[PDB]
């Protein structure tokens, strides 16, 4: 589970081939979905809205309550 520290609503885009942006709220914490080491994207829910899709991984940080 990651928290999201900076905010993200599709500027800049995912990469070409990656899907749909997901829009993240600081605070917002996201499941991850796919995330693989050699992407700079990953995908997951944010489950404030309970939308999936793409954002940069560099916008996350693992949540710790």
């Amino acid at each position: 589970k990651m928290e999201v520290f900076q905010e993200y609503y599709g500027i800049p885009p995912p990469p070409g081939a990656f899907g749909p942006f997901l829009r993240l709220n600081p605070g917002d914490i996201v499941e991850l979905t796919k995330a693989e080491a050699e992407h700079n994207w990953w995908e997951g829910r944010n489950t404030a809205t309970n939308e999936v899709g793409w954002f940069p991984c560099n916008r996350v940080h693992p949540y710790v309550h």
